[PDB]
Parts: structure tokens; C-alpha cells; sequence
């Protein structure tokens, strides 16, 4: 997955950023079974002042989580990942679930790349691994934590 | 929705952004009978100098919103509202017409947070939201312009 | 289309961003008969240390390419094109192909606009060209590097 994350400046520090990235990572593999390391969290922060809620100019805690995955998971599946990215984050962040939007995007894995790679069907990324190149694999296995 | 604002820094005064905002609010109420406050409009500002139309670097004169929807709106009524977006951004955002895109991506409500919560299908947030716990009515009812 | 590029801020010197985003326009031109005015490359920069990959916090080399295309091209053309944007931005960008990843997300044309204009379908391209006014074809023309 891509995760991208839109908060305010400075909302979260360095290491709130590394376990809201560690939350969304940990629902991630635990409820999909793919790798840590296919996780992206990718932290886009502005200035507080750029989110509007129905017209209204916000402070800093607004949280926009927007996910990009494969196509092929059920609607259960995908609701159970959104339910847990705002618990999660919720306790990673330490901001009400009030403050939290999460939205999935799906793209046919035909037209996704990770790493430089073609990814798999969801499921079948135990296969696709072992069909990596050994630098490739190597270069995937550095980013776990 | 959440609309995805993409302009160049400096562009858009503060006021000017709360004219753009309202002006990306009104029209999406206005044409689908959401609520106020589930519009979020989300300025993403970048250094003048990052966009290129064509290869060619571009100044502060581009904006581009990214609108992300729940699916089940026709696509007549999404071209009404794409329109409308860019002809009320065009006047409260003080630039020519010819400089705006607009995108649409639309996704199943299951898969969407807003404020913490799924979302139902689209003509049926009035239900919704009475059923929604009291608390967060209420945070929601300041998000109103 | 829209490719939104995301970025470490001074991963890219100007011409790098240049050449990155020539890379891009001329892939996408190349493969799809898109006049190279009609395609966006839009650079997001944020600080080293906003990515990470499976919680580990990355340097600045990481980049993100997420097009908005139109639907109606084909799954082959469409990995053909993510393939020559790994390749060109490797080479463009002078960074290893394991650092790229290609999403592309598809979109009706009927709720998706360029210059202030609806697009049309893929198959109908140098038809809307020649449907436009002069104004607007001459401020298209503009942009060709």
C-alpha cells in the first residue's frame, strides 16, 4: 500500500510520525498478510490554516489518512483495516477519532508499482517475493521494523 | 468529500482561501444535499515552480482540486458539479478559467471515514448523521459557515 | 493527466525537476498520442524523514508518482507506461528503480478537466484539439517545451 497522511505543521514530531507510520504498517500486515516493507506512509504536513470543514478554517489536529491499495479485497475486509487505521492512529497520535478521515483508493495491481516491481493479487505476495531478485529482496527486507 | 486543493505558496491569502473553500463547499451542498460541514477542503500549497504543464515550469497561476466522492451520483450531476467548481473557484479565487482542473474519484461509502465514522450512500445523510452519536452532532454542527 | 510527484525537498535541483518532469510528459505523450501540453506534472516536496517504508524512516530518496489518467486505455498500455516512467525518472533523476513507485488511478472523462475544459475519451483526442477555440488552443501551444 501508499498511505498518505495530510496533517498540520508539526502536529506530529519526528517520532509521533514513526508510530502513526507503525500503526498504519502493523493493520496493514496484520489484517491483508502483506509484508511491513510494501507499506508506504508518506507524511504530508502544511500549515494549520489549510483545512476547511464545511467552510470553517481549522487548528492542527485534522488527520486525512488516503490509502491506495489493490483491488481485490471484500468490503469486510476493507472496513475492518478503516475501522482500525482510526483506532490505531488514534492512540499513535493522541487526537479523538473525531478528528480522523480515512479513504481508500483501488487500482488493479496490474498498473501499481512497488519498488521499482509490478505488485501481485492481493494473497499472493508470498510468491512474488521469492520470484524478486536477491538485491531486490535484500533492499525490501532493510525497511522493517 | 474531501477536496484535495493543490496551489502554489503565497497565491491564495488567508481570506482568499476562505472564499475558495466556501466557494467548493457551497456547490458541492448545493448540487448533492450534503451537509455543510462534510465538505473538507484541504489546501495542499507548494513553492511556485513545481508544476509543469507540457514539461514547461509554470508560475503561481495553476490550481488543480482533486474531489473525492462516494460512488452513486450520475454522471450528469458530477459534470454539473465539476462545472461548477471551476466556474465559483474562477471568481473567488480571482483567476482565469482556462488555468483550473478539476478530477473527480469516487469510492464505495464503506470504504470512507469521515469524522471517525462510515458514511452512507449519497441522499441518505440526514439519517445518518440523527443517528450519529450526540457528541459528535455536535462537533460536526460547528463545522457550519 | 495529472502525475503528482512526491518528493524530498532538494531531492531535485531545477533542471533535475526539469528533466524529471520531461521524463514523464514525454513517457505518457510517447505511449498514448496525448498532445504534450495536456499533461501535469505537479512536484510535492516535503522534509527528509516524511517517508516511511514498513515504519522505518526514509532519506530523500523515495519518490512517489501517482497519475490521474482517464479510463478507457488498456491494462498492457498502462504497465507499459509505469514501466518507462520507472525507467525515465531512474535515468532523470539519477536514482536506482528500486526507489520509484508508479500508481495510476482511472476516471471517467466526463468528470475530469483540463484548462477549464471536459476531456474527451482516449480515442478522440486530436477531434477535441480541433474543436477548441483559438484562444485556448493557442494558450495550450504555449505550453510545449
Amino acid at each position: 500500500p501508499v498511505y498518505m497522511v495530510y496533517v498540520s505543521q508539526d502536529r506530529l514530531t519526528p517520532s509521533a510520525k514513526h508510530a502513526v507510520a507503525k500503526a498504519i504498517t502493523d493493520a496493514h500486515r496484520g489484517l491483508t498478510g502483506t509484508q511491513h516493507f510494501l507499506a508506504q506512509v508518506n507524511f504530508q504536513e502544511q500549515p494549520a490554516g489549510n483545512v476547511f470543514l464545511g467552510g470553517v478554517q481549522q487548528g492542527g489536529d485534522t488527520i486525512f489518512v488516503h490509502g491506495l491499495h489493490r483491488e481485490g479485497r471484500s468490503a469486510d475486509l476493507k472496513g475492518q483495516l478503516a475501522q482500525r487505521i482510526v483506532d490505531d492512529v488514534s492512540v499513535a497520535a493522541e487526537i479523538d477519532r473525531k478528528h480522523i478521515w480515512v479513504y481508500f483508493g483501488e487500482m488493479p495491481a496490474q498498473q501499481m508499482v512497488d519498488y521499482g516491481r509490478f505488485l501481485p493479487q492481493p494473497g499472493h505476495e508470498g510468491e512474488w517475493f521469492d520470484n524478486l531478485s536477491s538485491d531486490e529482496r535484500a533492499f525490501m527486507e532493510t525497511n522493517v521494523d
